[PDB]
């Protein structure tokens, strides 16, 4: 089973998640992404599983990637969702920071506020090898 769950947005995080998964591959740790992986059936049993199965949870904070959760307290929001597994499980949860900026904690839903207190690691474009590797000293 996958050591790594990449959560992220489709609509602004998807080349960056995309980018993340083949560095992490070819330093030998195996990935789960969404479009590479996840088969067929209900796609939210085996989402949910698929957090719960991964060692490591690496969550794409591009551009506003928090809003949707805003007020999302029936949990239907998808990052929320996935949020909320890998706090629940107690995941290595391991924040990737691309222009995202960081909310106070009282507009997201008590359920998420956690994910704003583990340490987060900079995308830096102009220094891309670091930042992988830095992120590969953060995984277990
Ligand atoms: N029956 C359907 N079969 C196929 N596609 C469908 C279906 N119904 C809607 N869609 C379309 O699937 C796209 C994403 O949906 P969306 O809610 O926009 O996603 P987010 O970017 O908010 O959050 C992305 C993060 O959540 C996870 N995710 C979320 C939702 C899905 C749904 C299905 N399969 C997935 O693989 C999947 C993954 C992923 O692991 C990421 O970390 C849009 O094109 C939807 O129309």
């Amino acid at each position: 089973t996958p050591d790594v769950f990449i959560s992220y947005r489709r609509n602004s995080g998807s080349q960056l998640a995309s980018l993340l998964k083949v560095h992490l591959q070819l330093h030998g740790f195996s990935v789960f992404i969404d479009v590479e992986k996840l088969e067929a059936g209900k796609f939210e049993d085996k989402l949910i599983q698929s957090v719960m199965g991964a060692r490591n949870f690496v969550l794409v904070l591009s551009p506003g990637a928090l809003d949707k959760c805003m007020q999302d307290h029936d949990c239907k929001d998808w990052v929320h969702k996935e949020i909320v597994t890998a706090l629940s499980c107690g995941k290595n949860i391991v924040p990737i920071i691309d222009g995202f900026e960081w909310p106070e904690p009282q507009v997201l839903p008590e359920d998420m506020q956690a994910v704003l207190t583990f340490n987060g690691i900079k995308w830096s474009h102009e220094y891309q090898e670091a930042t992988i590797e830095k992120i590969i000293r953060f995984l277990q």
